[PDB]
């Protein structure tokens, strides 16, 4: 009876995604996001290893939560008669990769690679356990501020990882790769691969590289920051426009400029308190 098992608080965020809420578990006050979504606009449904409907979500972040906290964890949910509610974890303070990013403007290259080698961590993870995410992104990642971690949240674009081919996208266009614009069609870990580009790009230079579909398949990369040849040399790579022109997540983290990352804790110490 989750009404009287969580306190609700402030509405945190919405969107194609749904309503996010802030809670506390009333057992300990963990701090907690509600997260609800309808019935009717749940385009993937998935099946519980007991043989159950629902939401491919649910399916995901069951496969990802365990003891890795690069990702955010799961810990209950609900159905009901129009809408499925999702207990995950908060933690607090927190900030989102966006919000950050549009505060702080670009980052410095080695709060950059900190960043970075996180999210490949946790991408990683998911890859490791069946899951593709589909919408890698500064808004689908949260900073815990004290500890200087990042987690991976919205798990509402992905997919069970195949090696075959995906004919449907539902993510964010502009971090799309070229061949689903032009073929719609793409490979679940190449096209990971690409979102990652354009995800460094933003770190380093406060923005989005591309704007357009038109951009997106020339795929030039023009740099409009101060950034250094190692780096820039990691993203075009990233963004490729041969899938099989790209790295995979080894060679992306053997680069040279993925050397000597800081701890999340130096991290935070250095670049957060
Ligand atoms: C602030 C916050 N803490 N824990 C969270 C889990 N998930 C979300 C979220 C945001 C957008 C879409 N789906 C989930 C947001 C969260």
């Amino acid at each position: 009876p989750l009404e009287s098992q969580y306190q609700v608080g402030p509405l945190l965020g919405s969107g194609g995604f749904g309503s996010v809420y802030s809670g506390i578990r009333v057992s300990d006050n963990l701090p907690v996001a509600i997260k609800h979504v309808e019935k009717d606009r749940i385009s993937d449904w998935g099946e519980l290893p007991n043989g159950t409907r629902v939401p491919m979500e649910v399916v995901l972040l069951k496969k990802v939560s365990s003891g890795f906290s690069g990702v955010i964890r799961l810990l209950d949910w609900f159905e009901r008669p129009d809408s499925f509610v999702l207990i995950l974890e908060r933690p607090e303070p927190v900030q989102d990769l966006f919000d950050f990013i549009t505060e702080r403007g670009a980052l410095q290259e080695e709060l950059a690679r900190s960043f970075f080698w996180q999210v490949l961590e946790a991408v990683r993870h998911c890859h490791n356990c069946g899951v593709l995410h589909r919408d890698i992104k500064d808004e689908n990642i949260l900073i815990d501020l004290n500890r200087g971690e990042l987690k991976l949240i919205d798990f509402g674009s992905g997919a069970l990882l195949k090696d075959t081919v995906y004919t449907d996208f539902d993510g964010t266009r502009v971090y799309s790769p070229p061949e689903w614009i032009r073929y719609h069609r793409y490979h679940g870990r190449s096209a990971a691969v690409w979102s990652l580009g354009i995800l460094l790009y933003d770190m380093v230079c406060g923005d989005i590289p591309f704007e357009h579909d038109e951009e997106i398949i020339r795929g030039q990369v023009f740099f409009r920051q101060r950034v250094s040849s190692e780096c820039q040399h990691l993203i075009r790579w990233c963004l490729a426009l041969r899938p099989s022109d790209r790295p995979t997540f080894e060679e992306i983290q053997n680069h040279p400029w993925m050397q000597d990352v800081l701890l999340p804790q130096e991290t935070a110490e250095i670049h957060l308190h």
